């Protein structure tokens, strides 16, 4: 299956290692419920013509705190305690660990992070229905092609390579549309606000290209390197989760920010 499964069945996980990614995954989610509480309660701060990025933010943090929840509570309980080796394997009566809960979530999420930003920033040449449109085939056919990769990662590193370098196309797409509407949105706003864009725009790139850091984190020290192990599962978790927070969390907060200070003339 995946190499998380694989590292479970076969060297199993320290003690350390399992309560880490445990951890580190309740941090997750736990952080999407307090930015559920701020998006609903920040609402009343902005001008109605900016609350739609408000409410989709409070969507992606319900998607993100149930998804990131089940994800946990499956790395929980899908390793046991052997005394005598002392290490957590993978436990045959459970479910095994199941990554399809984090894709659901970039599925759900990932066209509503790309839409919000046109309810705050004004475009000037390209068109709204243009550059949504845009957005979701291309968001939709990177999560659907990286989830194809993700089946390959332990039985096929060329296929997994493959398929992860497809969804990359679709990736760089994003970016570049991504771009065109941060310059146009730069276009007729304060120079305070045309600051604040500026910063949106390193922040996305940085976080979402966070995403296939982690996807390729076990391979990046070669075929038997030190990240193929517990330290690249670990490894692995923790930039999905400092990436999480920073594309769903931080780019709310931010563009909230943006809505706040186009409010002032
Ligand atoms: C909260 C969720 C978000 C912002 C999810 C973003 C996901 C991506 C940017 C995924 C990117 C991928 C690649 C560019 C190549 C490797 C496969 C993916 C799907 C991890
Ligand atoms: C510009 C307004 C000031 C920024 C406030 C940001 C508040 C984010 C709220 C969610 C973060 C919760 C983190 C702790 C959870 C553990
Ligand atoms: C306008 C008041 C802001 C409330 C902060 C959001 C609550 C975070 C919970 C932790
Ligand atoms: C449309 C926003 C809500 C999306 C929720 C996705 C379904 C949650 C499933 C959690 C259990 C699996
Ligand atoms: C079309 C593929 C998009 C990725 C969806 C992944 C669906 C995973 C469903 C979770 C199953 C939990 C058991
Ligand atoms: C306005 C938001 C429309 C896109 C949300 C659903 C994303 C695809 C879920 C499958
Ligand atoms: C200059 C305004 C702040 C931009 C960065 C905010 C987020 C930093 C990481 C937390
Ligand atoms: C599009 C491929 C990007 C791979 C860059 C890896 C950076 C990840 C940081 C960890
Ligand atoms: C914009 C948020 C800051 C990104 C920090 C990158 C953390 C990389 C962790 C590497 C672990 C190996
Ligand atoms: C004018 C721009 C000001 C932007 C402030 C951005 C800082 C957001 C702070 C919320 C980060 C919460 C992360 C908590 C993880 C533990």
């Amino acid at each position: 299956a995946n190499f998380e499964n694989f590292i479970g069945a076969t060297e199993g996980f320290s003690e350390i290692a399992y309560q880490f990614t445990s951890h580190i995954l309740t941090l997750g989610y736990a952080v999407m419920l307090a930015g559920l509480l701020y998006f609903i309660l920040t609402i009343k701060n902005v001008d109605k013509k900016f609350q739609m990025s408000n409410i989709l933010s409070a969507v992606v943090m319900v998607s993100a705190f149930l998804l990131l929840y089940a994800q946990a509570q499956n790395w929980t309980s899908s390793f046991t305690f052997n005394e005598e080796v002392g290490r957590y394997f993978l436990d045959p009566s459970g479910d095994l660990f199941n990554n399809g809960y984090r894709y659901l979530n970039w599925l759900i999420d990932v066209p509503m992070l790309l839409f919000q930003i046109l309810f705050v920033v004004s475009l000037t040449t390209s068109k709204f229905s243009s550059v949504r449109n845009q957005f979701w085939f291309s968001g939709a056919m990177m999560i659907i092609t990286g989830y194809i990769g993700q089946f390959y990662e332990v039985s096929n590193l060329t296929a997994f390579l493959v398929w992860g370098a497809i969804s990359s196309a679709f990736f760089f797409h994003i970016l570049w549309v991504m771009k065109k509407v941060i310059n146009e949105g730069k276009e007729g706003i304060s120079p305070a606000g045309q600051k604040i864009l500026s910063n949106i725009w390193i922040l996305f790139l940085i976080s979402w290209t966070l995403y296939p850091g982690a996807y390729l984190m076990p391979y990046l020290t070669g075929v038997d390197g030190f990240l193929y192990s517990e330290d690249g599962v670990m490894a692995r978790q923790l930039v999905y989760t400092i990436a999480d927070v920073s594309s769903k969390v931080i780019y709310g907060v931010l563009l909230g920010n943006l809505a706040i200070t186009l409010s002032k003339n």
